[PDB]
DNA sequence: ATCCTCCCCTAC
DNA sequence: TAAGGTAGGGGAGGAT
């Protein structure tokens, strides 16, 4: 019991083995490794001259379903299809990693608060929170990739995240549905109880919505052709893939606040779509209306083994951090280091270019943030330099690192969280 | 134009 | 209390 503190050697161990964002992100780099391992000597990439669909299949509510059936026998009274179930450590201020769709009825959301996902249940409904099992996660996802390469199915198989897989059937020059019940049913048994959906699509973007739509336990075709306006109608802005909280909030300060994908279908115009968002983003958007994949998004079918490899490798701590003085800063500075280059010798390459980038307490934000250990309101500070010659060496790196800190100014008893990063990677 | 640094955003 | 990580597209503004 007792988490181990910052300035513990062990923190960096004890802190990513509870963090389930940290293993979100390696279990993310391990499956584009394991990608470009099981594919040295196979020919990848998809051409302009190839016809293919799109297979996007994702566990429902991961996390949620397999804490459920693993559950203690404390909570065999359970009940995954009436009980809100939400997986999270603590009881106040702690964050959501999954809910299952009966709590999703009540309006509660995968990052949010327990505390605020309680108030969203009516007199009599009771939220039940399971712990986190992150070896039985990892299982099912194993169990998950391997039913897919079993099934003689795909031409590839892209893995985006511990649970989902983006999967392609090349064309030569009604299936689609038995295609997608086999998977689920496949799925559904090497996994035990555990439930996948299926969006099936001509593009990326609209296999993602499809998928969306299918969403309790389903499968959803869809294609270019199938769009009409009951089907835009049904997804709020965010359900765009690269649309999340800013980009939603520039459209509705742009667009009079539209409320679904059709409503900002009909009032948009590529102009000033690009003039809020971006250009490029607002591009994206562009096309996603019309079911149309930017080019950005096809470089994964275009040329996987690039798109998978690993450019930059770096952690970043923005709970727990808490420091009287810079030696016990430069002492986690020089642990961060040490982890990284770990990393970085393991997968046989050097750096060129190392960023230190921290969260500072805002001038006005209370010295004690309401989370829990947590960063609060911060802002943030980074400078980056580039090495003379690439390197793995601790002295170069944990020197110039040290380096950049004092650079930076921050006072250690402001310091909320630091990330430590080497951008630019050297092969060999 | 293009490139570089310091961010912001999104994903899951 | 509680575990707010991390890879990588992208833009703004200065430097060339
Ligand atoms: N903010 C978030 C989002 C997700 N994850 C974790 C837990 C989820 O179970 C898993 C996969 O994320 P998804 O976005 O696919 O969401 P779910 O699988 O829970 O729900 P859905 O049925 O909407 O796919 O990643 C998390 O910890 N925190
Ligand atoms: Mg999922
Ligand atoms: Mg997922």
């Amino acid at each position: 019991k007792r988490i181990v503190a910052c300035d513990d050697p062990d923190f960096l161990t004890s802190y990513f083995a509870h963090s389930r964002l940290h293993h979100l992100s390696a279990w993310k780099a391990n499956l584009k490794d394991k990608f470009l391992n099981e594919n040295i000597h196979k020919y990848t990439k998809i051409t302009d001259k190839d016809t293919y669909i799109i297979f996007h299949i994702d566990f429902d509510c991961f996390f949620a379903t397999v804490a459920y059936l693993c559950r203690s026998s404390s909570f065999s009274a359970c009940d995954f299809k009436r009980d809100p179930i939400v997986v999270c450590h603590g009881t106040k201020n702690s964050d959501i990693a999954s809910c299952n769709y009966v709590a999703r009825s009540y309006g509660i959301k995968n990052g949010m608060w327990v505390s605020q996902a309680e108030k969203m249940l009516p007199n009599g409904i009771k939220l039940i929170s399971l712990p986190y099992t992150f070896e039985q996660f990892q299982l099912k996802s194993e169990a998950f990739y391997s039913t897919l390469k079993r099934l003689n199915i795909f031409n590839l198989i892209l893995p985006i995240s511990i649970d989902e897989a983006v999967c392609v059937r090349i064309i030569p020059d009604t299936l689609n549905a038995r295609l997608c019940e086999e998977i689920r049913q496949e799925i559904f048994q090497g996994t035990n109880g555990c439930t996948v959906s299926i969006g099936c699509s001509d593009s990326l973007v609209l296999a993602r919505l499809a998928l969306k739509m299918a969403k309790p336990n389903g499968y959803n075709i869809t294609f270019k052709s199938n769009l009409s306006e009951e089907f835009w109608s049904s997804f709020k802005l965010d359900d765009l893939p690269g649309v999340g909280h800013s980009t939603l909030s520039r459209l509705e300060s742009t667009f009079d606040s539209p409320h679904s994908l059709n409503d900002l279908r009909k009032r948009y115009t590529l102009d000033a779509l690009k003039a809020s968002v971006g250009s490029k983003l607002g591009m994206k958007i562009h096309l996603a209306l019309q079911g149309q994949d930017d080019e950005e998004s096809l470089k994964i079918l275009y040329d996987p083994k690039e798109v998978l490899q690993r450019k930059s490798l770096s952690i970043d701590i923005n709970w727990g951090i808490r420091f009287k003085n810079i030696t016990q800063v430069d002492l986690f500075i020089e642990r961060g280091c040490q982890y990284l280059l770990e990393k970085l010798n393991e997968i046989n390459k050097t750096t060129s270019q190392i960023t230190l980038k921290l969260m500072r307490r805002c001038k006005d934000a209370p010295i004690e943030p309401p989370k829990y250990m947590g960063m609060g309101r911060c802002d943030s500070f980074s400078r980056s330099s580039r090495l003379g010659i690439p390197t793995n060496e601790f002295g170069i790196i944990a020197t110039e690192m040290k380096s950049l800190y004092r650079t930076l100014g921050c006072p250690p008893m402001e310091l909320r969280g630091l990330a430590l990063q080497f951008n630019k990677l050297v092969d060999v």
